[PDB]
Formats: structure tokens, sequence, C-alpha cells
């Protein structure tokens, strides 16, 4: 099942969409400058692009780390990003009451992994009618994502993206099960599946050569998109796009 | 470090405290009846007791599932439990705004495992000044528990209980690492450590008893369970736990 | 099901039996000196005792690190241990050909974990008629131990001990599932289960882990020393024995 | 580091080599038939090929289960495979004494995963001088493969292939860590790394393909496995492999 996001078609058999930006919104000037780098590299490679940032990050490394500019100013910034670049945007929400005003502006709203089971947030997200990105908890098996999907369906919204971020592997480590993508496709109605390579790695060419190997491996399984929590970018995306074009150009095996 | 909860002393070298009750509050009558059974059994065995229940089930499989009586009616029920039995009580919170009104009534407030990294909830819980029970996420190693502890300390509250509930083991399965208790004691200032045997089993009453015994053998402040154990096996179960706990606590550490 | 090993009764409802000694046999004088320490401590606490060592360590940190004295000398050392102390002994075998000559001397022979699925070794061990200790591979779930058991039974030997040594937990790391004991008891005919706390561990940690395991009601404890330091042995065993006495004195629920 | 196996160059920056055949040798006729299928498909796609089989099933469901033809007859069969098809072959060894006679015939000898820490087997394998395929135990981290490699080097043999076969993931289940390939390359001198996709998988055709593709996307020397299913599968692997090998490393 494909999902239309303005002029973008997101789907497991469509060219991959890149989801990328900054961690937290600080200022309009800072945001536009970063977004302009992503936009210029992606436009030049012809890769569809969705800008990501948090306006209010509830899951911070420290208590007093900056949460972001907040709902009101954040949504202003996002409006400016959409107007200047003509691209869709994505942001996370952690409180039910935030969902509706965020959804007036943000094309995709994101369910953080740690809140993925919180029924009230699921419901309030669903009721926006917006495209939703469901982050897979590291403790949830791929065959149980269908239960989160079910709850969104009960609450009236089927425009759902499934985002892999790795699975708990002993202590501390995360491993990404390359079979999980296929399990999610088979059990969740072939909804678009995207890969958050960055998180998948935070606990493991340095990080750069690893991110590339892991992104390649995941995209080889035929996925709707790639999600980075962030010329260097350009070399990376050239390789991802090469693999993605090859894979998507071949028909799926046939019974 | 010991923590005082009314007349109870909770600590890794003190007699074990039982945190027990029901999953979700449904009615006043049901709750008082169950609580009376726990109270009568624990008082006769001489085991300190804290009554546990949730006023809300925040992650049901269905949006249409029964979720509990809710904050307002739930706190009423907890006030009645405290007035009738004179015991401390414990319940979980899911939203920052709930922390203060819950803490006015509930002696111990609990950070659910899924929310343990919701920084705003941590901060709002800490500011209550109440005793807090931190449920260890199944994806968090015992040597990183100190990071949650740090955050509570930075926000001004050192009255923290660490609650083991098992660790992710492949898909859909939990294992309890009996070495984790010691790692938590060593790295988190010997704060009280308690064992949630019930949730620790959930992926799998002979097994609860074996697992509870194993955990208490490592010398713990408390045991945390639901009744899930059938309610009339409770007295026989606790007789065995208390026997082991008395033996272990009577031997000096080294 | 209990198993008789000379005058010892080994069984999940019997006082725990200590299986203890050294990693690899390196000399006669030093083996006897270590064994004497075990024997004096265990006799003083009234704990039944089986001396353990390998004559040939197959998985060494380096290729030329010493394998041990070897089969011929190793069996002579074990005969000396049995003559001097009158206690049973246990050792591992790696090759089918070694089974017979080892079993003539040793009261228990041990199937190493890495070889536990080698059908020829299983068959040759079984055919000795000896008591066998089956080391649980770290990659094998407790509900699959029954398949090793089955193969021993097909080959004619039901005098089997099951030995827990932990399970792979992510990379390079072991966790002991305290529910695995019960699963093995339930699926393998309540054969004696013992706990190798030493190999499970990679201390105050050894003691905690040993206590936790023995709290689940087991036939025995399996450990090494030099690994626990040899003079803390008595203090360690006093605590194990206290817990084991308490647990075994209560009827099963 | 590349390894020459007759006319084949095996190496992490070379076209992938398929290691394929049957589980256990049963008879000359059914072995030749299966081998001929692999040979005809690989030749027609232009993929280098090494035939694999065991002469002995070391872990059998029953003591009475069929075990395979055994060393003597098994080596006869391998000689006939080499003579008829002119390809290298690979088989596993379980006992030190078997190493030399197996190595006389078999181009590559394989160290099974369960025996990978059996030092006497390591030493006897090493002393053959043959190309060795080291099966990575499901309980061993990728950063520890270097310790096995070190032992083979101390015993005088650097012609080693590292073979990924998945890692224990809870009970009774495997997962393949796609970062492990790179860790092994970086810590073990860039020795050839291959991927046993078949054993890594504790319908099923779609899974093997996804997993094989994911692994070969990390740039590997080879792939190891057991209406036209093989060819349709290898067509896709070879497409990916050609793309990945044509891009320079960064
Ligand atoms: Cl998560
Ligand atoms: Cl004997």
């Amino acid at each position: 099942m494909d999902i239309k996001i303005n002029d973008i078609t997101l789907g497991n058999n469509s060219p991959f969409v890149l989801f990328g930006g900054i961690n937290v919104l600080e200022s309009l000037d800072s945001t536009l400058q970063t977004c302009a780098h992503y936009v210029e590299v992606t436009r030049k490679l012809g890769i569809p692009y969705i800008f990501k940032a948090s306006f209010d990050k509830a899951n911070r490394s420290s208590i007093h780390s900056y949460r972001g500019v907040g709902l009101e100013e954040g949504l202003k910034i996002f409006e400016k990003v959409k107007a200047e670049f003509g691209i869709p945007v994505i942001t996370d929400v952690h409180e039910p009451h935030q969902c509706q005003p965020v959804a007036e502006v943000c094309d995709v709203i994101q369910l953080p992994a740690f809140l993925a089971r919180q029924t009230d947030l699921v419901v309030a997200m669903a009721k926006t009618g917006n495209v939703v990105n469901i982050k897979k908890p590291q403790g949830l098996s791929p065959s149980q994502m269908k239960n989160i999907v079910e709850k969104f369906h009960e609450a009236g919204n089927g425009k759902l993206i499934l985002c892999e971020r790795g699975s708990s592997f002993g202590y501390d480590n995360l491993v990404v099960d390359m079979l999980g993508f296929g399990v999610m496709k088979q059990t969740c109605g072939n909804l678009p599946v995207i890969f958050d390579v960055t998180h998948s790695l935070q606990t493991r060419g340095g990080r750069r050569a690893q991110a590339l190997d892991l992104a390649l491996a995941g995209m080889a399984t035929r996925l709707a998109g790639l999600f980075l929590e962030s010329h260097l970018l350009e070399d990376f995306l050239i390789r991802i796009k090469a693999l993605d074009d090859l894979i998507k150009s071949q028909p799926i095996l046939t019974i």
C-alpha cells in the first residue's frame, strides 16, 4: 500500500524516500540552513526528501538539555520550511493534546518508540487523519507491530509508516534483523516500511562505514525509505540510490 | 541506603517488604476485599506490606479494552484503603500533570518501564518529594540503571527504589539475570532493590515460586507481585519466601 | 530419579553434592594438595564431595598452552586420588576411544558442552554404562536437553546428570535462566540437575549466583578453584549449605 | 587478502563465489546429478562455483538415523566430482586424524562451528596447508574471530575464509548482525568473508533471498548455501553483487 505525501509517493515498491534533518529546532535561521543542505543534495540526486526535527523533545539525554523552541514557534518554523522549499515535514509528538495543532501543519507526525503502546497518544494521533510514522520499540518483535497497526485502524487511520530501529541484543547492543522487514510487510498489509539506521547504531570509516553497510543491507530488502537522525551525505546517498534503483527495478519473485 | 515508608524500613539488608495487590482498580468493594486478604496474611506472617494497584491501564491491546476506574475515582479508593488498613500504597503515573495529585495520596509513586526515559515525567515525579519506584525497562542493562537514578538526583529526589522486571531475550521472551541485582546495588549507591516476579514471567504456581526464591536469594529489599498468583496460594507462597529471606538476611555479607 | 555414586545419593531432593576441583591436571603433588583441602572442608561440613579435573583440555587459549598430563598419567593421578581419599571423581572425555579406559577409573564421565551433539561420542559414552554428566551447550534451550537425553536412552544408559552452564546473551556474555532448571526437571524425567556456576560466570558474584540457583532445588553445585580462591571455600560452602538445608527440608509445593 | 582456489580468485573485492551443494553424501549418482545442476546454472550466469557436501552427519536425530557414506566412500565421490566437472570442492572434518586424508582430495576443508575452539582440530587442519573455511559459532562475537585466526597463523596457515552463519538470539532462534561482516574484515586482516545463508535461517524462498541480498550488500567474497528456483535466486544475487563490487570502497 502506497501513501501519497503531497507530490511524493511513499511505498515499498517506489523509489526510496529520505527522512532527515536536525534533532531539535532552535531557530528559524539555523533550521533553514540545514534544511537547504539536505534539499540541495537530494534535488541534485533526484531523491524525494522529507525534513525532520523535534519542536519539543521529551526524551532528552539530560533533564536540562534544550527541549526545542516549543509548539508555537516550532510550527511557525515548519511553515516557513514548507513555503521556502516546497517539501513535506515530519515531527514527533508526545502529548495527545499536541496532535491536532501539529497535524494542521506537519505532513507526517511520529509516534516515539517508547510511547508506541500508549493508547491515548495512538488514538489522538489517529484522529488527526494525518500520515503517521510508527517507531518500532527495540523490545517489540516484528510480528507484534500488527497490534499497533490494529489500534490505529480501530481509531480510523490507515496511513501508517513502520519504522525499524533495531532490536535489543543481550545488554546494550542493538542488532537489526533483516528478516523483520519482511515479517512486517506480510503481517501489516504491506504498509510502507522505513529504516532508522542511525538509532540502530548509537550503541555500536568509523560510524560512517558502518552506517553505510547497514543502510545498504536494509535497503537491499526493498524498503520505502531511509531515516537518518543526524558531500559526505552526497557520497552516501549516491550509493544508497544506486542499490535502491537496482532493487526497485526488478520485479518481486513470482509464485 | 534504607528508605522509611511510614513505619516500614525498606532496605537491602532489612526484612523483605511485599508490594502486592491487583493489576487494575475496578471497584471499591473488590479492592477492599483483596486488600484485606493481603493484610491479614502478611500481618500474621509478620511481613511488611504495601498495597499496589493501577488506576489506569495505559497500554491495552485494544482501544476498546477496559482501562480502570481512572484518577479521580482511583485516588478515592486509595484513600479508603489507607484509612481502613493504615498501610502505605503504591500506584503508577503516566502523565506529568498526574504526579502531584497522585502523590498527595499515594505513598509510593511508580515510573512505568516504557516511560522511564520520558524526562518530563521523571522531573515531575522527582519534584513530588515522594518515594519513587523505578521499573527497570526490559531493554536497559543493569549498569545503566544509574542513569535514571542520576536524573532523579539532579531533579532533587534520592528516595528511589529499583525494580527488576526481567530483560529482553530474543523476541517476545524475558530472562531474569540474577547478577543484575548486585550490579544495581554496586552502581546505584545500594538503593533498595525489589523484584517484580510477576511481570518477569509474562512471556512464559511452580515457576513464580522458584523464580522468586532465586531472586530473594541474592538479598533484596522486597518482592513485587500480582494475584498472576491465585489469591489463596498466597499464604503458602509467602511462608516459603519469608523462610528464605530470614535465612539470607541472618547471615552477614562478604 | 536419584543416582547412586558409590555411597553418595545424588538427586534433586537430596542434600547437594559438590563437584569441585581444578581445571587441568598438571602434577600429582599439587592435585593431591588441592583435593585434600576440598576433602577436609567438605568432611567438616558434612557435604558429599566428588573431585573434578581434566586430563586433557581441548579448548585452550593458545595452541601450545599445556593440555594437561594426558590420559595415561591423568588416570594414574585419579587412581591415587581415589586410593588416598576414598571419594568419587569426575573428568571429561573428547574422543570415543577414550570412553572405556576413562570409565574404568572415573566414577563420572563428562560430555563437554561443545561436543554434546556429537552422536558418536554420545553413543560411546552411553555404552560404558557409567554415570554421565551432560554439560548443556550455551546455545541450547533447556527444553531441548531431552533430545540429548533420548539419545543416551536409545544407546542404553539412563544414569545421566544435567549440568547448567548458562546461555548466550547477546555477544560474549552469559545469563543463567533460573526457570531452565525446572524446564529440564519437567521434560527430562526429573534426572539430577547440577549447576556449573564457574563457567556460567563470564567473587561476591559467584556466591549470589550459586545461591540463586540452589534456591530452585538442585542436586548439586559444580565449581573450580585456584575460579574461586581456595581458602574462601569454607565460608562459601557454609552459605550454600545453609540455603540448601533450608530448601530441601521443605516439601515441594 | 585474496585466496586462489585453482582458477578461482576468492576475495572481498572480487566477484562472489557460490559454495553450494547438498547436506550429506548418499550416493555417487545423486551427488553427480545435483552437482551437474549447480554447474550448469552457475556456468550459464558466469558465477564461480565450489561444490559442497558432508561425508559424515555428525549430529543425527537418532543414534539409528542414516549417517552418510563415510570418509572412504565420500572421498571417492569427491574425486569423481573433481574429475567430471573440473571444479573445487569443500567438506567438513570432525576429527584431527581425518584432516590429512581429506585434504589430499578436498580443496577446502571446513571447521564446523561447534568445534571451532577445539585446538587439536585447529592445529591438524592448519598443518594440511589447505584453504580452510572457519564457521563462526553462533555464540561467538565477530570481534573474537581474530582469536581463531591467530591460532591458525601460529600453526602456519593463513589461507582462511571466515563464514558467518548467524548469532544466538534468545532460545532456539538466530539473527544475523550485518555489522559483523565489517568487524571481521577490519580485525582479521580482510580475509575473505562468506555468508552461510542457509544455516542462518533456523515463504522461506523469499526469506533466503532477502537475507542473502542484505548480506551481499555489505561486500562479501561469497555466498554459501544448500520451478527454476536456484537460477532465479542467483540472477538477483549476481546483479547486486556486480553493482556493489563496481563501486569503490570509502
Ligand atoms: Cl525503544
Ligand atoms: Cl567408572
